């Protein structure tokens, strides 16, 4: 049970035991809380099966996996408008996910800032990072790398880091600013452009030059296709690096993330380690070492098969569903929407709360429980900062969640409302927050 | 081939294109350089295929995957003699590999050390780490977390960190010592026991109490089965944590690593982050967030199917082949062996060099090249520290590399020698280090 | 939107669309309400796949499928102690399920009765059928064939047809008595032996000769293996026919039923239809005509693979889990058990209710809902007969639901109780019967 | 050796034994006697495999299977011009085949009649059913439900139920008329419109109001696509119900039938039974209960993939081949055709007999045997009624039977004729009817 087994067991019996237990896991098709891919593609399955033993770090034994990874780095860099590479190869790396990507970005950000302060003869004893309602990976970064996290707290009417409060927290100890292009909590984009203008003025008034790292975990694979006019990437001079989750809207299977740097200068060479290989040593900047290359290969398949044309069609379908749900749900209760699935505002999500004062006879926690009985997982949870007095419901519309599935959700939603009305004693009982990806 | 594709392509054409390219990767069956699993098991393939979308961090949607992970943690802790958990669950976590596991162990060391010094009213801005010929992940750890790496260099006579030099580098700023229970370069174990005795005396003399973290990337899944008497794990009081690679001798597919802590006190809770889940929040101490659970499930399959009984047989087979090759190769040239595949000395590997002042007409680099033309990748490389000019050949004997495969290698080895003798001009031409996992 | 589609679409697109929505169906591994097979066997999947086009009624084109069906009929007849047939072939047939099998048995009863009456110059326009708490297929039989259904009502302290009330309902117009060897509602066996004794005495006293048809939908593939001493089958003279569901404890996949007659005399030939075939016409007594032979083939696979000893082990495991749950659940509340998974009393099920006048702060309907939120479907429903006031919870233990899953259920059971205790306003809200197979 | 096996057997041995004997079944590709699907589609195989455990009656655990079934009901009703449903859902149900469907239609018909007679103060103990050369399922219906079958006999000139002889058999005890829209014996359609006009006149002259149930086992999925203007469905007032076989020209795998009622009024609610489900009770009118939902899912796949335009193409291909064979075979002997594969007269079949008084030196029975030696099963059999002295050959052209298969059949046909000519003693030897689906 708790001990390492003493004796053997027939291969097929062991497989039989485990296979039967796994049916206890959900298939997530009715899970509207997660951001990760849950759609099945036969080709992706075959590519992953073929790559179970392909070692991502062994560029000697698996040269083509390595080659494909480099093409991916170039493509993502291009998608984000990185300046043309002098050597023809963009500066970036594949990672397990946005978490590792963000940490690599954070470290580079801290290193640049440090070397800069040292060149000015200033102490590098107490660095700080300015950001909004960031995902937990940034809290780990601040803690693990001894950096003071200056999180602009959420607050009624302004659930994001705005220019004014951002500047209020910036000083010579700020290694950089991290806008979240697709806030986990709500689905809305923190727009880098306005923040960028503020940083320019800041330099003009104080001489302090601050860089940006965009945590585009979700938005990095959305805006480029459905809202190209939004300027949030390398088109902005201060953006030295950007990270995103391939396994979210990048459409790759779980285990794929990306981080790109503006140019060679943006990435401190002190953070790159050379590794010997027969064809010459190659530098790597990663937290991991041995790991499978299947997700990189699957990511490439998605790029090759879809292109901008196909990604636009896929993301457009998600936004269409999200907008549909936002419009229909609005008609069923006294709700105040925070996100409505608009391409120009954020990701394909619907986030709302009960209007202040309004009491329809149930909280969102109660509604979430009723829906769970219908098989749906629609997360309800309290926000942070100075808005912890707010309870919201967030619906994520991923690939595979078609219009007809949304129609069914609406029927169950209405059925859940009718039930809550018929049984008033239910109101107020549900009090636990669901998994919200952070 | 550099920019993100503009137009889409037929799914099957995209697959066909990538599939054809992948034949350029090797299958590693004749690669005797890598430590990672290269053997195919139909059941492992099925479990992995079933888990492509199972999110390791989403304990809510995939509860059984989470349950299986916890069983593995307990089993590994048991295998390493961890003290009985007061709450029934061992303290530890699954990782992508030994690199992440080592970083988590390192940070824990750094944190325990901190609170130790602060308590004793002493500064904490100049920490250092004492170790031997460690794998690159530790060099990354030192650089990324600003810790002074005090690596005891290899030298003709002792290519490992010995008790004497270890104490010489130890002081009040030593956050801990890291013995490598299975040195990447040679395959030999750095025995923790002697170093442990030295650490107790160091405390009895200076009052300084230094702990250890065992990097058992390879050895953690070897000694427990074929050399139980070697005391290197939690049986030693100073060992507060141990890490190992499941995808190496743990026999799991690429993407699995483990780190276990002696008990709750060994892991600073300041490094643990809580995440909300409908069934209550759960603490996680990891660098990654979203990622697939298939490797954990496959690891469990190996534990269940093999048990101590099955692992002993698998590892015994490897040691058998290693010892055989060591015995037969010694008869082919003037060699000095560093590792001969002995269960009591290290892992299933053969490592040797030409005897000092002995020129047989070829270097090990030349031999490696002849073998490469015969399909084998047997790495030749220079050591580090004060042995920088020593060239060695290291042969890894993994699951799948059976006796008849070793017999073929010997025939190719002898043929390579005859060719080198018949063509003296080849001597000294090859000079590049092969991939050596570090 | 729901009209017959106008245009064609790509084969793989249509499949993709349907495949994706099928995830909305459950996998039933945590459904403890159904009696049907939910376990998966690769060999069964292969046999079914190979038989997709094998026509059960076309004995000419698919002679081996026909041969296999006949072997199954002989094996089932043998299992139920049917008298040895003169021509070497038992009288009986495969069906889609117990429903069709019961109707065939019902028609035969009605026919034997009619002929009996006609021979004695008695009217045949007012036939009735005596039974206990039968599954809905008998209510369908009564209505479709105009037979007065005399169902002995369940009542506190006697939820089954007892000898006394059975006789009270019998007369000259009774076509037969249907004991239910495994009552759907509770899982308990209605023992034929005592009822048979009553029918013998009834004949001796009134001259009325009444026969039985045993509805052994579940019990037919249980008692023969774990309680062979229970005399419920053909060993009893009045039992003219027996039916059972191969897809329940017969372990066959959905779509397999069986009905066996005592001998040629038990099956009126007026009900058999001869169909022309090259090798000679063959009689058929069935409601269906064209249909696949896959389930018959799979049933045969189960017979050959397991045999008596195999089935005994499979059923024994289910009885263990059931007895275990009954034993453990009793310790968690003021319950009165109706069925506790004892082999000598019924099927592997647990059925209970709250003790009269006892109020633990919840109804079983509330507990069922809490368990649903934890992924389990454990049906709670009101009884039939004259007990539509009593609410019970029934747990079915099928193949695949092993001990460890039962342990998990207990953990969730206890967790549900605690939640109900900490939230008393939940009491009495839930009030809808779950699917209970009738 | 016919008993229930005693010991277990290795799963692989049991599978091997059975797999090897199944090769004794034919693959039916050269069987031109059957109406059922014998074509293989990988997507249908995948869908069926995924649905092995999906319980058609458990709408609670398998809600999507249930929802898909309802879509199919609506689509088939639309295809047959059923009046728009007030509640949005057509009245009808999936069945295992046309046999069950016909019995359901038959019972409903008997009930509607009974209600009418009771209100009229007339006896209801002598019901009769008027029909033509119906398939065996109606003979079963008549026997099982005690209804007098008034079958208009086949006779030279008219091998079907004509208006005049239909009316001559109709009286106040007639529960209805059953036209066969695709006669099993000949492939010819019995046109409902002419019969309908006759029933209109019958009511005008006698006040006796008689309805119809169309047995469109084969024609129900043909005429709507290739002969839209044939008025045989709900477009006709007296048509209260229609049934058809999905596994015949509906292109679904074995185990799928359909029966649709004109409206709620056409279906006596006393024949519907309610079943409890967590989401509310749902009524069912079926003979069977538990069974797999795979065929329903596969039928939906065919509807979605093909649509009206696709079915038209598939059906046209079969008719093209039928017409081709009819035209060619006529040039090979003194034959009188009954069916020539015309879309406006019937299904894709070829039916013929030897001209009266003509003796080419062989009977169709002899020709059939010769073709069997060449791998073809082309049934030859005697008709009934007043044509008991007429022997015909019927060739069915199903999906998969391409033009080149037909060309091969013709070569073998010619070869068989030559052989018969060279061996005159063969004439008259063969005298057994083949399987003809009835
Ligand atoms: C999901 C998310 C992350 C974490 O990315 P992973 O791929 O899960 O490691 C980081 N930031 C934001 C804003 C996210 O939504
Ligand atoms: C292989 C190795 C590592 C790195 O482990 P990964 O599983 O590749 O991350 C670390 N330390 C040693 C001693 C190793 O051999
Ligand atoms: C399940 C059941 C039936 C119906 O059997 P099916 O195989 O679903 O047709 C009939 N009687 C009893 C007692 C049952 O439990
Ligand atoms: C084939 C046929 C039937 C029987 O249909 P099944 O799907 O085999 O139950 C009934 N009537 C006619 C006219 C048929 O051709």
């Amino acid at each position: 049970s708790k001990r390492f087994p003493l004796h053997e067991m027939r291969d097929d019996v062991a497989f039989q035991i485990i296979n039967d237990e796994l049916y206890l896991d959900g298939n997530a098709r009715q899970n509207l809380a997660t951001f990760c891919q849950t759609w099945d593609d036969e080709n992706v399955h075959k590519l992953m099966d073929l790559s179970i033993n392909k070692n991502w770090i062994d560029k000697e034994e698996y040269p083509q996996s390595a080659a494909i990874d480099l093409r991916c780095v170039n493509m993502v860099a291009d998608l984000w408008h990185a300046p043309a590479p002098k050597n023809g190869q963009a500066v970036g790396t594949n990672t397990i996910g946005s978490s590792e990507a963000c940490m690599l970005g954070g470290m580079a950000m801290k290193w640049r800032w440090r070397k800069r302060m040292e060149a000015a003869g200033k102490p590098t004893d107490k660095p700080n990072l300015v950001c909004g309602p960031v995902q937990i990976c940034w809290h780990k970064f601040a803690r693990y790398w001894d950096v003071e996290l200056r999180e602009i707290p959420m607050r009624p009417g302004q659930l994001f880091m705005d220019p004014k409060r951002m500047i209020e927290a910036c000083d010579e100890n700020t290694i950089g600013v991290v806008p979240t292009f697709g806030v986990t909590y709500t689905g809305n984009y923190e727009f880098p452009q306005p923040l960028h203008d503020a940083l320019d003025k800041f330099q003009a008034d104080t001489g302090i030059d601050i860089d940006m790292h965009i945590d585009a975990a979700s938005g990095g694979f959305l805006a480029p296709f459905v809202a190209p006019d939004i300027v949030w990437d390398f088109r902005l001079p201060r953006v030295k690096s950007i990270s995103a989750s391939g396994h979210k809207f990048g459409l790759a299977p779980l285990g794929c993330g990306w981080v790109i740097w503006r140019d060679e200068e943006a990435l401190p060479q002190e953070l790159v380690f050379n590794v010997d290989y027969l064809g010459g040593q190659i530098g790597t900047f990663a937290i991991n070492f041995s790991r499978p290359a299947g997700q990189v290969i699957a990511q490439y398949y998605e790029f090759l098969r879809l292109g901008r044309e196909g990604y636009t069609k896929v993301q457009n379908a998600s936004y269409q569903v999200a907008a549909y749900l936002a419009d229909e749900i609005a008609k069923l209760g006294p709700y105040e929407f925070i996100c409505t699935g608009r391409p120009d505002e954020g990701i394909p999500a619907v986030c709302f709360k009960l209007k202040d004062g309004e009491d329809p006879g149930y909280t969102l926690y109660d509604l979430s429980e009723r829906l769970r009985l219908r098989g749906w997982q629609v997360p309800a949870f309290t926000l942070g900062g100075e808005a912890t007095d707010i309870v919201v419901m967030r619906i994520m519309c991923r690939r595979g969640f078609e219009m007809d599935f949304a129609e069914l959700l609406l029927e169950d939603y209405k059925a859940s409302l009718k039930y809550l009305s018929d049984h008033p004693k239910l109101q107020g009982i549900a009090q636990q927050n669901s998994f919200k990806h952070t």
